[PDB]
């Protein structure tokens, strides 16, 4: 993967998202998933675009051109862009919530693109899993700790107005940063991740949402505790991730999740053939988890791909996925604009 914030890097990170959308959507809202059963379908991939991608990298691609279009950030495109994206291809897996907000931002006389998210769930804002699942071209556009951190918020906020939401962005745009920088102890990575959701929650809104639903004080923070304390167990089952992290759409029960499966994966599996790199072994992983497997296993993609780089892509398993080239092409420009 070479250096920090490399060419390989991008096009790992976003080509790692892609793989983890159309693969893990065979298993999509699965209560449960054999291992033999993912192994054996992911043969199927091995010797064009025959698995279609979703609403995660639906909404990937429309964030990131948006990036581009603009050079910055910009709330009005960018929402513009997601509710074009939805008006022109509806069935890629969107929730009834989020297409609420889209057909708000389509009426043209919505002036303030962050109000139709704000309205949800009785005014509290939604904290589903939609703002991470398609967050990681932010990482790759902004390099500092401070950019990565505004510019997720403000990106989830177009969908997700609950903190419990757009934290969960923010937490999987800093896991992408990170897996960016290249090599890291699992310890370091996640003391680092760590140390950021501390400091997020401590604004005293993040307080007061997490005490209106019954959550520990510092939801994400207590979350990545224990992702350390589940690094350091014998023998954890897949089950027993799902019960203590969570696999659902909810952005609290799968964005430590898909970290978790980052990090463990860092290390060989014997229980996955060690045939697969470690890019493989953490989609295989992350897929074996089910529930939300389509974004859990996307949203792992961006952190291993970042991390591992594009020669841990399969040229079997990239050209069997939807738009395969058109994601490349966005990563690569994405490199050439904001990290020349
Ligand atoms: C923030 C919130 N709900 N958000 C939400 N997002 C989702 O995707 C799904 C659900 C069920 N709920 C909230 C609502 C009412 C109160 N009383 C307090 C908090
Ligand atoms: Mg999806």
């Amino acid at each position: 993967a070479g250096a920090a914030r490399s060419l390989s890097r991008f096009r790992g990170c976003l080509a790692g998202a892609l793989l983890g959308d159309c693969v893990g959507s065979f298993y999509e809202a699965h209560d449960t998933v054999d291992l033999t059963s993912v192994l054996r379908h992911v043969q199927s991939l091995e010797p064009t675009e025959a698995l279609y991608y979703t609403d995660d990298t639906a909404m990937a691609r429309a964030l990131v051109q948006s990036l581009l279009a603009k050079e910055a950030f910009d709330e009005v495109d960018m929402a513009h862009r997601f509710a074009q994206e939805y008006k022109k291809d509806p069935d890629r897996g969107y929730g009834a919530g989020v297409v609420t907000v889209f057909k708000k931002l389509l009426n043209p006389k919505c002036r303030d693109v962050f109000e139709p998210a704000r309205a949800q769930f009785n005014g509290k804002g939604s904290y589903g899993n939609g703002g991470a699942m398609r967050v990681a071209g932010i990482s790759l556009a902004y390099s500092s700790v401070q950019d990565v951190q505004k510019f997720a918020r403000l990106s989830a906020q177009l969908t997700h107005a609950s903190s419990l939401g757009y934290n969960g962005a923010i937490l999987q745009a800093l896991a992408v940063h990170l897996a960016l920088q290249g090599e890291s102890s699992s310890e370091h990575f996640l003391k680092q991740l760590l140390g950021h959701m501390e400091d997020l929650e401590g604004d005293a809104q993040s307080v007061l949402d997490a005490r209106e639903l019954g959550m520990e004080e510092r939801p994400y923070s207590s979350r990545l505790k224990k992702i350390g304390e589940l690094l350091d167990q014998a023998s954890v089952t897949r089950e027993e991730v799902v019960s203590e992290l969570g696999n659902g759409i909810a952005a609290f029960e799968s964005v430590p999740t898909a970290i978790y499966c980052f990090l463990r994966c860092m290390e060989p599996d014997p229980e996955i053939p060690s045939a697969f790199n470690s890019l493989q072994r953490t989609l295989i992983y992350s897929i074996s988890l089910g529930g939300d497997t389509d974004t859990i296993a996307t949203m792992a993609g961006a952190i291993a791909g970042a991390y591992y780089g594009m020669d841990q892509v399969p040229e079997s398993w990239q050209q069997s996925c939807e738009g395969y080239e058109e994601t490349d092409i966005l990563a690569q420009s994405l490199h050439r604009v904001f990290q020349k």
